[PDB]
């Protein structure tokens, strides 16, 4: 309830539906640890990530995979993927939105923090 | 419940809440004629602009009162206004989402078109 | 020129090219009156829209029309056009670069302003 | 030079200046190594990080230091740093321009890439 995440398709005007996420968290030994993943919905959303008890203070990765979502279209992207880093503060909201707005050759991504 | 208009502050990572926003038709004349308006909520969205039943196709403009959000913020914006121009069409999906994320030099906006 | 205007194709990260612009300026009387127009270039960019004579405070409009480049490359996009509304010259002469990311159902613009 | 990166400021509406860019390929191992990396001039561009001898195909990450840019403004932001990772040069030497849009818990980032 506390991480969710959006993508949206700028090429059709659509939710982007069936695309792979990835959330790793940072690790002591500075390396990217696999936190939690998923698929987004018919409404472009990946929700029940994790859980308030789980997501702890941290640093974080939020991975996704633009290039498949593209290639299943029949269009060529330019970039791998897109990545999202950030670090979770328990002074801010406790709430975390990701949004990801996908062209072929852009991105945008925003974070709506609440609460 | 076919068009809903939502926008998100870029600066403070949250809804823009209490922003005006004005929907205009193209009339015959070619001017443009007051269609329905508000102000978003604390989610920063403004549903209930019009009905099925009184969204017929044709050309319409989405006027969002950036210039006031910003100043009241006390901060000095670009833009008078963020202003979005679409054909409705019967033929498309029925329902429309228009978003817009706000800064103060720049914004960005795009269309979600689903059913 | 202390007006320039910038378009980019994100669909095929590429200068949009031969996209038309108009400029209009907010007369006395509240109505919007033609002040330039161009295309964009090979390179994507308009410039020599005017001078800093011409150029005075007020309220302009730019449009990109963004239908007839979509339709074009044989897309049928979501907007009519991409319309920017600004103050300009308020404190003093500025240069403005009025830049427009472009895709079928999405715009972003940005303005760089400087100070000579 | 066959890569080049431009990042601009939203919040000021001026290029974003004195930001630090790194630059990395992706190695025979599956590990990041150092390729190059600089900071952005007064115009917020970024020239000179390579040339078409050593900018070989394979995978490439360009990392953005947002986090330390916003700060110095006194804004603490959302993001540690715009990170853009892309294939380079597999159908022979192209040109690429990244550029990125910076506000503080937003960015925006699209590439234009030509041939010569
Ligand atoms: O629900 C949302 O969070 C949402 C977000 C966007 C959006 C995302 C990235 C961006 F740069 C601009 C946007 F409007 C666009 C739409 I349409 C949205 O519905
Ligand atoms: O010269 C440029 O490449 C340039 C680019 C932008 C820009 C950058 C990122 C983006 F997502 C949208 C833009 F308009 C904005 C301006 I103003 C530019 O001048």
């Amino acid at each position: 309830c506390p991480l969710m995440v959006k993508v949206l398709d700028a090429v059709r005007g659509s939710p982007a539906i069936n695309v792979a996420v990835h959330v790793f968290r940072k690790a002591a030994d500075d390396t990217w640890e696999p936190f939690a993943s998923g698929k987004t919905s018919e409404s472009g959303e990946l929700h029940g990530l994790t859980t308030e008890e789980e997501f702890v203070e941290g640093i974080y990765k939020v991975e996704i995979d633009t290039k498949s979502y593209w290639k299943a279209l029949g269009i060529s992207p330019f970039h791998e993927h897109a990545e999202v880093v950030f670090t979770a503060n328990d002074s801010g909201p406790r709430r975390y939105t990701i949004a990801a707005l996908l062209s072929p050759y852009s991105y945008s991504t925003t974070a709506v923090v609440t609460n």
